[PDB]
């Protein structure tokens, strides 16, 4: 049927295509020295819809499938285990190239403490890392969580504590208990005299953009495009920086995607400065300034939509149209492809296409963060039809 | 979440056992050395949703894919190319038993003009086997007709006429035409003076259930229950005629599944008479089928009439399946048996409506998925736009 969702686009007018050495091709490749190292690893697939390509009226969406990130159903341990491992490392006088998760887990003597809050993945991945290395880790988590999220981490061996206030003021307690017990803050945002974590994170991240550009060049194809769903921007700031040092931030054109109770990039980028202001994942307050900075200098467009877009991708990757592969995306997981759905049933379609620059020839980038790491809300969404979109 | 979607269960306290010498084994095979004949035959997969099976605590859950059935998306063709290829042989003076259906396709006569009915499948089935044997077909359907259903029929070689009249007076049209004409009216139930062609269409539908069998004793497990979404009841009494006499009507726990809103044969079964009771295409009912309903009578074990999201919840658990289960393409008509195990899964009355429809970890439960996404627009707006959703 023909439906509005909202689907606002702003053009990036602080746009410089100012590119960083410090997120790019070379880290990347670090770290993906790091992760082929860890037993299980494999490149997580990227999935060819062409059918739905041929639909939504472009050449090619491939979509990168980090459901399949080893056991963990999401990304973030490309970030959290890198940057644990780079803190041991340091502190322990190790080399990471020599790095040993055998020799560490056993290891008797000093051990640290990760302390962070999550909403449900970032902490999953801290939460695994320690305990893959033989360390503590002490995760928070705001009101509400789900039991599921909280049960995963403590099935990894971390403590897990729900507490009764948000997620920023979840972020505050596990700083203010961790320099009180002498913990490692490990968060995936930046802040005055905390930038060293969060970029181990954010190179960390680029490995799955290095396997996609192995991936895309394997299948012959150059992108043309890429959607980047952002949450405090870590993601697309990692991401964005590979992928703009191997084709240039002018000959890729750039979605950044934000639900709109949360879209702190999207109205930075209209400001020109950051703004403090929620499906898990995509939970902000404030933009990451390590992830900002990438933004602000390369990217494209930002989109700022209703929440409903991401359920509506959710259902288009977990029901394939034609004979494209399924693909099992949790909701903050789905709303980069979401948009392009929107999009193709929107009234306004062929000037959404035209501003987007959207066309026939379109090879579209799509990253699937995560998936089903809630199955109660997944099948909410993809059976019962939860955030419906009439 | 937990959510009540209306189930109504009736048991049937017309439940006599006695079976159909004529919608039985013998019958259904004979029909199905009829459908190897032709171009394109292979038995439709029956597909095992182990996981789904042990989140809904039975221990099977086997779903006949319909949506294969030569290139249709649909069962009908089993038993409208049936009975067209029946019409044709016994004008021709010709042996159905011992020809192949390219010699048919190339036989020598009159021509025949098959004039039919239909909000969707059926008329689809008409409108191939008329192609394929070098006959016409003339296809009515009711206002409100999926452009797209029309577009399938039209792309058969047939005519296809979308009246203004509701399904049970287009039906009356086509007869009316057909007398005038000199047309064969081939429509998939039966009323006095005309039931011939509606059993030869019952009998050739046993050819799913004969191959579910097959397929059944080949992954060495039996059947406990059968869950059969009834319009007037053709497919279900066919298919459960041949059912009973493989597995015994005392044996087999079969519940009869319809919309709320064209529940003719649920309302006969509490009535215990024939009952005349928008509807999703493939389910309407103007009065039930007499030669379904007679098997219905004696051998349904329960009718359930539902509401309209029961089906749209099914078609959404088939295309996005849970655990490793296989995906399965099922339209609104296909999905509602699966719908209604995947309601009683997520009612607060979950315990006792297992129990009242006997389902439990032994449970092994045969669903057909009559369809497949033979309207796409509809199809998408279930399963990616949630349309028609729980909430």
């Amino acid at each position: 049927s023909v439906f509005s969702l909202k689907i606002d686009i702003a053009d990036n007018k602080f746009f410089n295509g100012e590119t960083s050495p410090l997120f790019s091709q070379s880290q990347a490749k670090l770290a993906r020295q790091f992760h082929q190292k860890i037993a299980g690893y494999r490149p997580t697939p990227l999935c060819a819809l062409d059918d739905l390509a041929n639909l939504f009226g472009v050449k090619k969406i491939l979509v990168k499938d980090e459901s399949k990130r080893f056991g963990l159903n999401a990304f973030k341990m490309l970030g959290g285990a890198y940057a644990i491992a780079q803190l041991l490392c340091e502190k322990y006088h190790l080399d990471i190239e020599t790095l040993s998760f055998e020799h560490l887990k056993n290891a008797i003597g000093e051990k640290m403490t990760f302390a962070t809050t999550t909403d449900g993945n970032h902490g999953r991945g801290v939460a695994w890392a320690a305990q893959q290395l033989g360390q503590n880790a002490v995760i928070y988590m705001p009101k509400g969580s789900a039991q599921e999220r909280v049960d995963a981490i403590l099935n990894l061996g971390a403590e897990c504590i729900v507490t009764d206030m948000n997620y920023d003021d979840t972020v505050r307690l596990t700083m203010q208990h961790a320099q009180q017990h002498g913990w490692e803050v490990v968060q995936d945002t930046a802040w005055e005299g905390y930038t060293k974590i969060p970029t181990w994170i954010m190179q960390g991240y680029a490995t799955l953009a290095d396997e996609a550009v192995e991936q895309m060049r394997e299948m012959g194809v150059t992108p043309t495009h890429v959607l980047l769903q952002a949450g405090v921007g870590a993601m697309a700031g990692g991401v964005l920086g590979y992928l703009v040092d191997v084709y240039s931030p002018q000959n890729l054109h750039s979605i950044i995607v934000e639900p709109d109770k949360a879209d702190c990039i999207y109205r930075s980028g209209v400001k020109g400065d950051i703004v403090n202001v929620i499906m898990a994942g995509l939970a902000c307050g404030e933009p990451n300034p390590l992830g900002w900075e990438i933004l602000r200098n390369c990217a494209t467009q930002f989109i700022s939509c209703q929440d409903s877009v991401a359920a509506l991708g959710m259902r288009v990757l977990g029901n394939p149209y034609g004979n494209d592969p399924r693909i099992i995306s949790g909701e903050s997981g789905a709303v980069g492809l979401g948009v392009l759905a929107a999009v193709h049933y929107h009234p306004q379609r062929q000037s959404l296409m035209e501003k987007l620059a959207l066309n026939k020839d379109a090879v579209v980038l799509v990253i699937s963060t995560e998936g089903d790491t809630d199955v109660k809300h997944y099948r909410e969404v993809v059976w019962e039809g939860k955030h419906a979109v009439a």
